[PDB]
């Protein structure tokens, strides 16, 4: 049995962060620290922090800012540094929680992107990275047209809408896109032109930014993603510097793997990963 937690931190600009901490009645293994992806929140992943509480992890998973149940303008942010700030905010306070603990940086989609960005910014402040789909070549996903708008205006109007996005492709369950369309906490709108940029940001400057990569990573990455190519996942794996790499492709999944018909499998997977580099 695992049970939620919820609290709150000042992240950067004084914005109320709020995180929920999944505590199970095992002896702690490591501390996970979970970034969600574009539009979402930290309850779309009840059953993540379930599953890897059944492995005897804690999972720390706050809703970024202008998401969920964290303050400021929805789906707001000026530069990739205000997500990373607050990640680390979070990561500093699982690490002083469980001292002795390893610690395991998680992210989806544009939680990917953040946590990637996290990681080689500081490549010895956590011990294994594992990357759902992550969004570190944004630029091979918007048209030359939508790269210099968000680059452009992404710092004085960080909320104009760029991009259209395609919700019916983020799982192949017509269940999950219902709950997300229907979720009052979710963005349905546009991708705006902030987090374009900020996503920009991680994605021109990943082929060099990886090889400070160190630390073991695993990418999981469904093969009828049409949210994020598939190919975007190879290539990173390429340009890390860590020796200890997999990318695990799932046949016919679509972007959320996590919330795909296959999810205990894709889980399974994450876990035994984990498990045994502890």
């Amino acid at each position: 049995t695992t049970t939620r937690t919820e609290r709150n931190f000042a992240g950067i600009g004084d914005v109320r962060i709020v995180y929920d901490v999944w505590t199970p009645d095992t002896a702690p293994q490591a501390v996970v620290v979970l970034a969600h992806g574009l539009g979402e929140h930290a309850r779309r992943y009840d059953h993540v922090a379930q599953r890897l509480g059944a492995a005897g992890l804690v999972t720390y998973a706050l809703d970024h800012r202008g998401h969920g149940r964290s303050g400021g303008a929805r789906v707001l942010v000026r530069d990739i540094s205000e997500y990373t700030a607050d990640f680390d905010t979070l990561v500093g306070i699982a690490t002083r929680e469980y001292p002795g603990c390893k610690r395991i940086v998680l992210g989806h989609s544009m939680g990917g992107g953040i946590v990637f960005a996290y990681g080689v910014e500081r490549p010895d402040n956590y011990d294994l990275m594992v990357l759902s789909a992550p969004a570190v070549a944004a630029q091979d996903l918007v048209s030359p047209v939508v790269a210099v708008a968000a680059k452009l205006l992404g710092v004085v109007v960080p909320g104009l809408p760029v991009q259209e996005l395609d919700f019916t492709a983020i799982s192949r369950d017509p269940e999950v896109v219902q709950a997300y369309n229907t979720d009052p906490l979710v963005h349905h709108g546009r991708v705006p032109a902030g987090i374009g940029r900020a996503l920009l940001q991680v994605g021109e400057t990943m082929p060099r930014r990886a090889p400070a990569l160190t630390a073991p990573l695993l990418v999981l990455h469904g093969t009828d993603d049409r949210l994020i190519p598939i190919e975007g996942s190879r290539r990173l794996v390429e340009c890390v510097g860590s020796a200890d790499v997999q990318l695990k492709e799932y046949p016919g999944l679509y972007h959320e793997v996590f919330n795909e018909p296959e999810r205990n499998q894709v889980l399974d997977d994450v876990v035994a990963w984990l498990t045994e580099r502890l």
